[PDB]
């Protein structure tokens, strides 16, 4: 008995858009873009939701119903042939926070680019123009997968510091 801790009550709630996928053979197949954000609806959710000392405890949707169905959203979806991306198989990770902070975009200009701080022409050498021009204009897993090609072939040269300092081989 005593006072129910647990009430209804309903909300409303954006009903995000649904992204309809379209193809575009010019892009990556590692990349994804919002061409059109489509617009947002609105739903009521109902929930019971637990409440002590006027603190919320806990709460979980048990109905809901759209009010206002949303416009569907439009993403570009990469599917350049020849883009596939090899699965990481994280030794990287340690060695792009060594090498600049886990920033996979960074280009200061010191004549090395992204998390690793490929120079040009060990990206080049090492398949990089597959993925990108530069190593910090791909994507980690696309620079991971160059990382890897680069340590089969070269070994770990390229990351004199870096590379000890993560535990390498």
């Amino acid at each position: 008995m005593g006072r129910n801790r647990i009430k209804k009550v309903t909300e409303r709630l954006p009903l995000p858009p649904n992204a309809r996928r379209v193809e575009d053979p010019e892009m990556n197949m590692s990349r994804e873009v919002v061409e059109d954000p489509g617009v947002p609806g609105t739903q009521d959710v109902t929930f019971a939701v637990a409440e002590v000392n006027g603190v919320e405890t806990g709460r979980l949707p048990v109905a809901n119903v759209v009010v206002t169905p949303a416009h569907e959203a439009v993403v570009r979806v990469g599917t350049k042939p020849g883009t596939e991306v090899p699965p990481v198989i994280s030794i990287w990770d340690a060695i792009a926070g060594c090498e600049a902070g886990g920033n996979w975009a960074i280009n200061t200009g010191n004549g090395y680019y992204g998390g690793v701080q490929f120079d040009q022409g060990t990206w080049e050498a090492n398949g990089g123009l597959r993925y990108a021009p530069r190593a910090d204009l791909a994507t980690r897993e696309e620079q991971i997968a160059v990382a890897e090609v680069t340590r089969l072939r070269q070994g770990w040269g390229a990351w004199p510091v870096c590379a000890a300092r993560a535990g390498a081989r």
